[PDB]
């Protein structure tokens, strides 16, 4: 789901697109999943979680959407401060101030775990019993 | 975020591995973001929902991830029941059994709307002032 947010329950950050995309802001979710933090990664291009294998034509569909101020989706190998490689599904949507033009981006990052069986049924299953 | 998960309040369908992908549920989301009904979407594979502009090269993408058993995302223009276009942030994850086959996908489909700075603020100040 996501893009109401909340920056205790959700995983985000936000870009100041004023300040060549750095961090402005990172979610209590953010410094949990990556073990960074905020004297790490404020001010930072969020780029420092890219590492050994991060698909380089990802990375390039993320530039394009961000160029061109779109909503945008991708799967990215990231590292963890520990260097522990996870998965990250990352949405990024722009922010428009009232004069139509981008001030900001949110990037929501999901870090990729296994759904079993037993908990998608839960999910479906239309009450609590 | 996403991938507890609710029928109720998210939005997603999971799809049978065993029977060429054909939709096996949808969320209440699903019905109300698309307004199809279930009488439409069970047993049928999730593509009813492209159309004119849909990428081609976003699609091979999904289906590759779905053939490779891998979590995914991407955007993907889809359409309502009533033709109206909308952007799908498209997650998709595999569901496994303990035999770590793939038996179930689970897709979740965020509707892109606009976030306002208004709105960003908010989920950013730590409080509720
Ligand atoms: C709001 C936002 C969040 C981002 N979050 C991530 C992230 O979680 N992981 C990542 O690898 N890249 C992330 N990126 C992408 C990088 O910051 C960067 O834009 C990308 O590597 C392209 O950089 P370049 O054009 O300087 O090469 C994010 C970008 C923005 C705008
Ligand atoms: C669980 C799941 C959910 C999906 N949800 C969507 C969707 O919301 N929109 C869409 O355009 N395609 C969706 N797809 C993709 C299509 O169902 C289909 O896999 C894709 O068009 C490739 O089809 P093909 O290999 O038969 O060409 C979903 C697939 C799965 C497995």
């Amino acid at each position: 789901r996501g893009s109401a947010l909340s920056t205790f329950k959700h995983t985000f950050v936000v870009a100041d697109a004023t300040k060549d995309m750095a961090i402005m802001y990172a979610s209590a979710g953010f410094y949990e999943m990556t073990q960074y933090g905020p004297e790490d990664v404020i001010g930072k291009n969020c780029k420092f979680l890219q590492g050994p294998g991060t698909d380089t034509e990802e990375v390039a569909r993320i530039r394009r959407a961000i160029k061109n101020g779109e909503s945008h989706c991708g799967r990215l190998l990231n590292y963890k401060k520990d260097g522990t490689p996870f998965w990250n599904l990352l949405t990024l949507a722009p922010i428009k101030n009232e004069q139509g033009a981008v001030v900001k981006f949110i990037g929501m990052q999901v870090e990729v775990t296994q759904f079993t069986e037993g908990e998608l049924e839960k999910a479906m299953r239309p009450n609590g019993l």
